C-alpha cells in the first residue's frame, strides 16, 4: 500500500589524495534497499561507514565519486535528493542557546507546510519529544563546551528529531544510537522502523547493535577498509560464515563474531580479499535461487510522506523569512550582552565625542574641528560594523547542513539576516545621533537632525552589508578580520578627508569613487555647511595659526590694513573670508547633493547583500 | 605489589538553577573503588553519568557540590587531583590540523619527564597507536566540520590516548567506547584494565557493554535521574533484582534487563524510590557478611605511575614553552594563508601609501602630508593587531582542558604565545618599513630607517599585547571585536593627531597619557623632524592655503614686504618661518625623547602580557 521505492547503488568508488599519493576510501561498493526496510551499515571504526553514507547522500563532490545511485531504476539526481531526503550526521550541530523543544519547533516550522496548522505542528513536536524520550530535557538548552545544557545522548536524539519531524522518503542516519543506552537505542530503532514501514527507505550505520535492535534491521552491509565483506539479512549470518570456513557458535553474538573475524583477516597476510571475493560469489549465488519516478514521488506525497508537482521547499519564502527571523531574535534574547555592549560602546563613543567636541563655533579651528569630528564619527561607524563578520561565520556550518536538504532557501537566509540586524542599526543610529547632534552643535534644526539620523543609519547599513559580503568570501574569522580592517583603512585613505580629491593620484581616483566612507562623509558636510553664507573665517582670523607666532589683536588689525594695500580687496575686521560654501569647495565636496550621497550609501548596502547572496550561490557548500 | 588506593565518595549532591527553580542533578550518591579495578557507571541517557564524573574530577564549582571525596581516607584535594588524575570527556576537543601521531606526540612531550629520552617517548606513542588500533589513521589530520580528517571512532581513541600516555593514578573516562565497534571497544577496555591492574583507579561510564566488556568491569554503579539504584559486582546483578522482585532470565542481557526495569520504574506512579531504598538496604546487608596519602603517592611514582616530592608538572617551564611553541608553529604551517594574508595586506598597505605619499617635500603641505601619513600608518598598525583577538579564543577550550590536569603551566602558555607571534611581527615590521621609508622619503638615513623598523615593531608588539589582554577578558569573539575597535578609536582620538594635547579637555588628559598610539606616533615624528634647523616653510609659503584665494608669485612678495612693515621682523623670500623643531612644538611632541617613547611602547606590551596572565590566573576555568 505504500509507494514502492528501490534505491540501488552500484560500483561506488571514492579516492582521496594524501596531502601526493592516493587512498581508496570506497572500493566498488554495491547494494540495494527498498521502502519498508532498514539497511544497516556495519564495520569497524574507520572502515568507511560515514563515507558510504556521504556518497549516497550527495555529500561528496561530483567527479570525486564513481558509480551510479538510482531510485526505481532511474538516476537519483542531486536536485531530487535535496527534496526527498534527510541526513542525521555522526556529529551533532545545533544552535547552543535554543532549548530542545524550541529547536524541534523551528525544524517543524521549516519542514512542515502551511496546510498543517500551528497547533498541529506543536502536537507533532510534543509527540516527537515523547517517543524519542527527551521529555525531561525539553526545556533545557542544547549548550556547548562553555554552557552546560543537555546530555550527549539527549543531543543525539534532538539531531534525529530535526530530520524526522517531516516524513522523508529516504533517510540517512550516521550512527543514530551512538551515545545511547540500550533501552533508548531500542526506542530510536523502533521509531525508525515505523517510519520505514510507512513507506521510507532507511539507511543507517550502527556499531554495537543488540539482538533486539538487530532483529529490527532487514538488510546488513558489512564494511572492511572500503570493501564490502557481507551483504544480506541478519538471519543469513551463520549460513554465510559457515560457507566461508569460520562457522559461528550459537551462544556468541553474530555481529561481534563477524567483526572479530574481519579484523583478524585485516591483519593476516592475505587480507580480507578472500572474503571480498567470497562475498561476491555469495551474492551471485542467491540470484539463482508503468509509474515513473516523479510520478511515484508525487503519489507518495499524496499518501502522506513529506507532508501533482513536487515543491522543492515546504513553505513560501516569506514563511521561511518569518521562521529564520524568529530564531535569530531568539538567539539574541539568550545572549543580551551582544546587543547590549554594541549599544554601550556606541553611547560611550557618542558621549566622549560630545565632551571633546562640545558646541563647536564659527572659527577656522571650528571648521577643522567639524571636519575632524565628522571624519572620526564616520570612520568608527564603519569600524563598528566589522563586528558583524563572525555573524555568518558561526552560523555557516549549520547553514550548510540545513540548506543541503532544503530547509529554507539561501535567498530567504540573506533576506532574513538583513531584516534582523536592521532594528539594532536603528538603535545604534539613534543612540549616536542624540548624543552628538545637540552637544557638538550641528546645524539644520530638526530637519538637519533627521538627515543626520538617516545618514548614520545608511552608514551602518552600508558598512554591515560590506562586512557581511566579506564574511561570505572568506572561510575564516581571522582571515576576514585581516581583510576587512585593511579595506576599511583604504576606504578612509581615499575618502577625501585624509588627502583631498585633488591630491589623490590619477591612478587611484577610481578607488576614491568606490570608497564606502566618502559618500556619507560628503553628506554630513553638506548637512553641516548647509547655509552657504554662514561665516566661518571672519577677517581677523586670517592670521589664526599662521607661521608668524602669536600676535596681539591691535597688530592683527595692522596686518589687515597692510594686506589690503597689496591685493586691492578691502578686508576689514568684519569681512567674511570663508563661507560655508567655501569650506565645501576646499574639501572638494561639490559633485553630488547630500540626498544623492545618501542614496549611493543605501545603494552600496543593497549591492553587497546581492553579492553576498551570489557568493552563497557559488560557494558555501561543505563537500566530501 | 602496586600501592593501594581507595577512592571513596559519599553523599554527593548537586543542584542547578532552572533559568528560577532548582533541579537536583545528583542526589546523595555514594560509592567507592580501589586500584586494580574498573568502576563502571551505567544508566540511561540523562541520568547524570557525566555529572557524577564531573563531580569526582573537580569539574563542578566549589560550593555547588555537596558531599566528600576522599583518597585513602584523607580528603582528595583539588591541588592533588590535578597532579595525579586525567579526564577523557564525552566530547572530543582536539586541534584539527594536527595529525594523529603529532597529537599524541605533543601530549607525550607534555606529560612525560626529561628522564625519559625523546626516542623512548616516540616508542610510547607508536606503541599506544598500535594497541588503541589507529595505525591506519596515524598520518591523517583530526579535522573538523570543514576539513575531513579521521573518523569519529578514530577521534575517540585519540582523546583516550591523550590522557593515557602517562600512567595516572586516577582515570576518569566519560563514555570511552561510544562511537566504537564491538571489537575495538573490547580493545580499549582491555587497555584500560591493564592500566588498572598496574595500580590505577579507573572510573568510566559506558552505555551498551557486551558480555565481553562487562566481565572486565569489577564494580558497577547504576544511575536513575541522579539517584543510585544499583551498586556492586556484575555477578551480583541477578541476585540483586531477584531480591527486589523482578528476577532476570538467564538468556537475556543483564544490563539490558536492568535499564528496561529502571526506565519502567521511572514512568510508574511510585517512581524509582522503592528501588533507591532497596539498594540502600542491599548495601547494608553486605556490611554484615601507616603510609599517608602523600607518602603513598610518592611510593607510587617510584613504582612507575605518573612517569620524594610530588612535582605538579612533569617538565620545567622551558620544556613546556618549547613544546607549546612547536605546536603553534605546526598549526601555522598547516594554515599558511593566515600569515600569508597578514603579510600580503601589510605589503599592499605599504605599497598604497608609497604611491600616495611619494617623496614628500619641505612644504607646508609636505608637513601635513607627513603628519597624516604617520597618523594613518600608526593607526592601521594597531587596527591590524585586532586580528590577534580570536587566537586565544579558538584555543581557549583546549587550553582549559589541558591546564585543568597540569599538562603545562598557564605562565608557559602566555610566554609561548608571546614568543610565537614575534617572528611574524618582525616580518610585518620589515615589510612595512622597506615599502615606505625610501618611497615616502623619510629622514635619518640608515639610523633613521633602523629606528623606524624598531618603532613599528614596538607598535605591533604593544597592539598585539593589548588585543591579547582583551581576548582574555571577553568570552566572545564578537564581544571582543566590539570592545577592541571602540578602545582603539579612543586611543586614536586622544593620541594627539586628531586634536592636540592643548585642545584635549582637562578631564580627558589622563586617557591621553594612556593612549597606545601616542608614544609611537610621537616617536616617528621626532625621527622625521630630527634636524632642528631643516626648513619646512620658506618665506613665500606663508600664504599657501590662506583664505585669500590663489595669488601670483610677484604679489605674494608684495605681501611679504607688507607684512614686514607691521611686525618689525624682516621676512624675505628665503626667510625660514617654520623649522623641524617648530613642527614638533606645534604638535605638542615635546615631553619625551623618541627613545623614551619607544621604551614606553615596549613597556605597554609587557604590561598587557602580564595582565593577560593575571586574567588567566583569575578566570578561564570551565566549571560545572
Ligand atoms: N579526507 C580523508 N583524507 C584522508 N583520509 C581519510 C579521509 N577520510 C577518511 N579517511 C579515512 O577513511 C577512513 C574511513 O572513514 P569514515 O567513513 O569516517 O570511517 P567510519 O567507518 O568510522 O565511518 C578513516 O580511516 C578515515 O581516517
Ligand atoms: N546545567 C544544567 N542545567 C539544566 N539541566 C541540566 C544541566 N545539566 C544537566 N541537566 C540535565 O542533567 C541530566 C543529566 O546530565 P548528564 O550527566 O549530562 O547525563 P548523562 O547520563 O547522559 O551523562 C540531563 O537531563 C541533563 O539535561
Ligand atoms: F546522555 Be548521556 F551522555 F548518557
Ligand atoms: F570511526 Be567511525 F565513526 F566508525
Ligand atoms: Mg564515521
Ligand atoms: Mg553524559
Amino acid at each position: 500500500r505504500p509507494v514502492p521505492f528501490v534505491l540501488s547503488f552500484n560500483n561506488l568508488t571514492y579516492n582521496v589524495s594524501v596531502r601526493s599519493k592516493t587512498k581508496t576510501l570506497l572500493d566498488n561498493i554495491s547494494g540495494e534497499t527498498r521502502d519498508g526496510e532498514i539497511l544497516a551499515v556495519l564495520g569497524a571504526s574507520g572502515s568507511g561507514k560515514s563515507t558510504l553514507i556521504d556518497a549516497l547522500a550527495n555529500r561528496i563532490a561530483k567527479g570525486s565519486l564513481k558509480g551510479t545511485v538510482t531510485l526505481n531504476g532511474e538516476a537519483l539526481q542531486s536536485r531530487m535528493l535535496k527534496v526527498i531526503s534527510a541526513y542525521v550526521m555522526q556529529d551533532d550541530l545545533l544552535f547552543p542557546m535554543l532549548t530542545v523543544e524550541e529547536t524541534l519547533m523551528f525544524a517543524a516550522e521549516f519542514r512542515l507546510p502551511r496546510s498543517l496548522p500551528k497547533s498541529k505542528k506543536k502536537l507533532r513536536v510534543q509527540a516527537l519529544i515523547d517517543q524519542l524520550g527527551i521529555r525531561n530535557a525539553a526545556k533545557t538548552i542544547i549548550g556547548d563546551e562553555g554552557h552546560r545544557g543537555i546530555s550527549g545522548g539527549e543531543r543525539r536524539r534532538v539531531s534525529i528529531g530535526i530530520d524526522i519531524i517531516h516524513d522523508p522518503i529516504v533517510l540517512f542516519l550516521d550512527e543514530p544510537t551512538s551515545g545511547l543506552d540500550s533501552t533508548s537505542a531500542f526506542m530510536v530503532v523502533k521509531v525508525l522502523k515505523r517510519i520505514a514501514e510507512s513507506g521510507s527507505i532507511i539507511i543507517m550505520s550502527i556499531h554495537q547493535p543488540s539482538h533486539r535492535v538487530l532483529s529490527l534491521l532487514d538488510r546488513l552491509i558489512f564494511l572492511s577498509r572500503g570493501h564490502t565483506v557481507f551483504s544480506g539479512s541478519p538471519a543469513s549470518l551463520p549460513s554465510f560464515f559457515a560457507g566461508f570456513g569460520n562457522p559461528i557458535p550459537e551462544n556468541e553474538n553474530q555481529t561481534e563474531f563477524a567483526l572479530d573475524l574481519i579484523r583478524e583477516l585485516e591483519g593476516s597476510a592475505g587480507g580480507t580479499r578472500g572474503l571480498v571475493e567470497f562475498n561476491k560469489k555469495w551474492q551471485e549465488m542467491k540470484k539463482q535461487s508503468n509509474l515513473t519516478l516523479k510520478e511515484a514521488i508525487s503519489a507518495s506525497i499524496s499518501r502522506g510522506k513529506l507532508v501533482l508537482a513536487v515543491p522543492a521547499f515546504a513553505n513560501p519564502f516569506w514563511i521561511e523569512i518569518k521562521t529564520l527571523t524568529r530564531r535569530s531574535i531568539l538567539n539574541s534574547r539568550r545572549q543580551p550582552e551582544l546587543l547590549g555592549m554594541r549599544l554601550a560602546t556606541v553611547i560611550v563613543t557618542g558621549f566622549i565625542l560630545a565632551t571633546v567636541f562640545w558646541r563647536l563655533d564659527n572659527s577656522p579651528k571650528g571648521v577643522q574641528e567639524r571636519l575632524g569630528f565628522f571624519a572620526f564619527a564616520m570612520s568608527t561607524m564603519f569600524y563598528t560594523c566589522a563586528d558583524a563578520l563572525p555573524v555568518f561565520l558561526q552560523e555557516r556550518y549549520i547553514f550548510m547542513r540545513e540548506t543541503a536538504y532544503n530547509a529554507y532557501r539561501r535567498s530567504s537566509y540573506v533576506l532574513s539576516h538583513a531584516i534582523v540586524t536592521f532594528p539594532s542599526l536603528i538603535f545604534l543610529s539613534l543612540a549616536f545621533a542624540v548624543t552628538t547632534f545637540w552637544a557638538v552643535g550641528l546645524e539644520g534644526g530638526l530637519m538637519g537632525f533627521l538627515f543626520y539620523c538617516l545618514i548614520i543609519l545608511a552608514s551602518f547599513w552600508s558598512g554591515s552589508s560590506f562586512v557581511t559580503f566579506l564574511s561570505g568570501v572568506v572561510p575564516h574569522v581571522m582571515l576576514g578580520y585581516t581583510i576587512v580592517v585593511a579595506i576599511l583603512a583604504y576606504f578612509l585613505l581615499f575618502s577625501g578627508f585624509f588627502i583631498n580629491r585633488d591630491r589623490i593620484p590619477q591612478y587611484w581616483i577610481w578607488f576614491h569613487y568606490l570608497s564606502l566612507v566618502k559618500y556619507p562623509y560628503e553628506a554630513v558636510l553638506q548637512n553641516e555647511f548647509s547655509d552657504p553664507t554662514e561665516c566661518f573665517v571672519r577677517g581677523v582670523q586670517l592670521f589664526d595659526n599662521s607661521p608668524l607666532g602669536e600676535l596681539t589683536y591691535g597688530m592683527k588689525l595692522r596686518l589687515l590694513d597692510s594686506v589690503s594695500r597689496s591685493i586691492g580687496m578691502r578686508i576689514s575686521s568684519s569681512t567674511c573670508l570663508t563661507t560655508g560654501a567655501d569650506v565645501l569647495k576646499q574639501q572638494g565636496v561639490t559633485q553630488l547633493s547630500k540626498w544623492n550621497c545618501l542614496l549611493i550609501t543605501v545603494g552600496f548596502g543593497f549591492l553587497f547583500r546581492i553579492l553576498f547572496y551570489l557568493c552563497l550561490l557559488l560557494g558555501s557548500k561543505n563537500k566530501r
